[PDB]
RNA sequence: UGUUC
């Protein structure tokens, strides 16, 4: 699998967790380019999905982030497409 | 619902 650089796999996303509060969180980091929640063939979110950004991040950095939304502890990780 | 509908 491939590392994408400047880009975080945000696990843990609460339904309600919609797009201006993900990026109300990832905007302290840059400008936010695409947040991608992936869904299933019926269009419910799997939970997860990732966050892409115009500068360069440290995605290292990133993902040492404890933070909580909607009751649920986000889950981070470096964003790898097999 | 853990890595790209």
């Amino acid at each position: 699998g491939k590392i994408m650089p400047n880009t975080v796999f945000v696990g843990g996303i609460d339904v309600r967790m919609d797009e201006t509060e993900i990026r109300s969180f990832f905007a302290r980091y840059g400008s936010v380019k695409e947040v991608k929640i992936i869904t299933d063939r019926t269009g419910v979110s799997k939970g997860y999905g990732f966050v892409s950004f115009y500068n360069d991040v440290d995605v290292q950095k990133i993902v040492e982030s404890q933070i909580n939304f909607h009751g649920k502890k986000l889950k981070l990780g470096p964003a790898i497409r097999k």
